[PDB]
């Protein structure tokens, strides 16, 4: 999985290195990653490149995750509760000042290390 | 219905504002969305970050919308249609100049207010 | 088809301008588009902001394209092993520093020059 985050840039940079390992340990306990893949990408907005609800705060955090296609309907379900809890408990920023997307991305649509994503034999399972 | 917008730095960035403001009007119009739920990002370009084709000016504007599959052909193509009328009459920007891409996401797919897409109310 | 290139902002920038003739000559001539229809995004990041593994280089290049659905599988596979083996070839960045991922749209969910794309009389066959 990628995942890019989005956030107001004086909120954002104070927590992205720890955001990053409470993201990335959501994906290994949820789907059985390896601890040593890590991809993510930070983009800190400035105020007037970033609009959300007024009813919202400055918090407010946009994680999307690209990902390998065939995951069950429960396992993706348990990502996305898992990275609210964490988030949550971690930095204290609402549930209602978070959201995620989930891209799911045919595995024969994705190239790594030279060769489509369906000749792959992971270490891992995609179920 | 999440909204990123791409232009050159320059041409976007005096007219962002006003964009936002005439992109919600137009999925609020078109999608029925309540009023409150504008989420927009932009992305104001360097030159030297921004190829187009040279029949496109430097008005060139990307708009993605990322949103819930489940609308009908008929709806997107009228929300597409609005976009290109609303912002063409407002800024002046040749239709030619605006390129709109839907990412349509199946609500499971989506975490919102702590609970999966598919199970809001 | 709509490409955005994201990488390490002091390794992508002397980089990016022909990279995007690279990438352009690629899609030309496997998808056989228009020598006209290039469209790039770079997205060169601040360090902080780019997260990879270990065993990848602050080379790591992430090319993520977006184009119409309809494309054969073989056309897709031949997409990516011919990106990967053209950017090798001319910047010596080995093929595990490369990431691609394509996002297949439907025409009718994209507009272009003021019409939906499944209206669109192209100039080429997108498949």
């Amino acid at each position: 999985p990628q995942i890019k985050v989005y956030g107001l840039a004086e909120k954002l940079n104070p927590i992205k290195a720890e955001l990053s390992n409470i993201l990335h340990t959501s994906l290994i306990e949820v789907l059985q990653i390896s601890p040593e893949k890590r991809f993510h990408r930070f983009f800190p907005l400035d105020k007037l490149d970033f609009y959300y609800p007024s009813d919202r705060t400055d918090n407010y955090l946009i994680i999307e995750i690209i990902m390998f296609e065939g995951r069950s309907v429960e396992t993706k379900k348990q990502l996305l509760r898992d990275i609210f809890k964490k988030v949550d408990e971690k930095f204290g920023i609402s549930v209602y000042d978070i959201e995620i997307t989930l891209f799911e991305i045919p595995k024969q649509n994705w190239g790594i290390r030279g060769i489509p994503g369906d000749e792959l034999n992971l270490s891992y399972k995609v179920e």
